[PDB]
């Protein structure tokens, strides 16, 4: 994340960390057993770290759990990265509790201007490279279809939204990948891609959560 806050400690009670050795990518935790991330997060053998605060120190309310089933989006395009999405299965459930929570699928797509916050252990500089310990979180608006196309020339599908601000400064980037982004309580969009990091108009580009509850919904009901 460049331009955000340290997110107090558990603040983000759904954020997880995918560990294959070390962070390479975030995720939310939808309910015990199911956290939802990118299709280009995937990876044969990945670790799921929740409670998560500081991801280079044991603190004490971590919970680390392998993922059992890992499974993309059916139609994950991996040159355009549309449907960029893909749930992991843990092999044993998660304890909920105060630090690990579930965060809710949107009831509705949210509209131009709403609200919303972005977290992850991503680079926090939009040029060259910096990796944080702690947990950071970014505040940023859902932007129209419209400027998220025009951001993106021909690369912008109805599975994508872009969130962030056309002047740049503020934005996630890479290692934030397949993080939330929640608004009014719903996981509205993934972290999927983006032209650099926080560079005038190019806000990141995030996976429209709200084309896929029914996905998941199936998806977990059958697995
Ligand atoms: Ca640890």
């Amino acid at each position: 994340i460049v331009g955000g806050y340290t997110c107090a400690a558990n603040s983000i009670p759904y954020q997880v960390s995918l560990n294959s050795g070390s962070h390479f990518c975030g995720g939310s935790l939808i309910n015990s057993q199911w956290v939802v991330s990118a299709a280009h997060c995937y990876k044969s053998r990945i670790q799921v770290r929740l409670g998560e605060h500081n991801i280079d120190v044991l603190e004490g309310n971590e919970q680390f759990i392998n993922a059992a089933k890992i499974i993309t989006h059916p139609n994950f395009n991996g040159n355009t990265l549309d449907n960029d999405i893909m749930l992991i299965k843990l092999s044993s459930p998660a304890t909920l509790n105060s630090r690990v929570a579930t965060v809710s699928l949107p009831r509705s797509c949210a509209a131009a201007g709403t609200e919303c916050l972005i977290s992850g252990w991503g680079n926090t500089k939009s040029s060259g490279s910096s990796y944080p310990s702690l947990l950071q979180c970014l505040k940023a608006p859902v932007l129209s279809d419209s400027s998220c196309k025009s951001s993106y020339p021909g690369q912008i599908t109805g599975n994508m939204i872009c969130v962030g601000f056309l002047e740049g400064g503020k934005d996630s980037c890479q290692g934030d990948s397949g993080g939330p982004v929640v608004c009014n309580g719903q996981l509205q969009g993934i972290v999927s891609w983006g032209y650099g990091c926080a560079q005038k108009n190019k806000p990141g580009v995030y996976t429209k959560v709200c084309n896929y509850v029914n996905w998941i919904q199936q998806t977990i009901a059958a697995n």
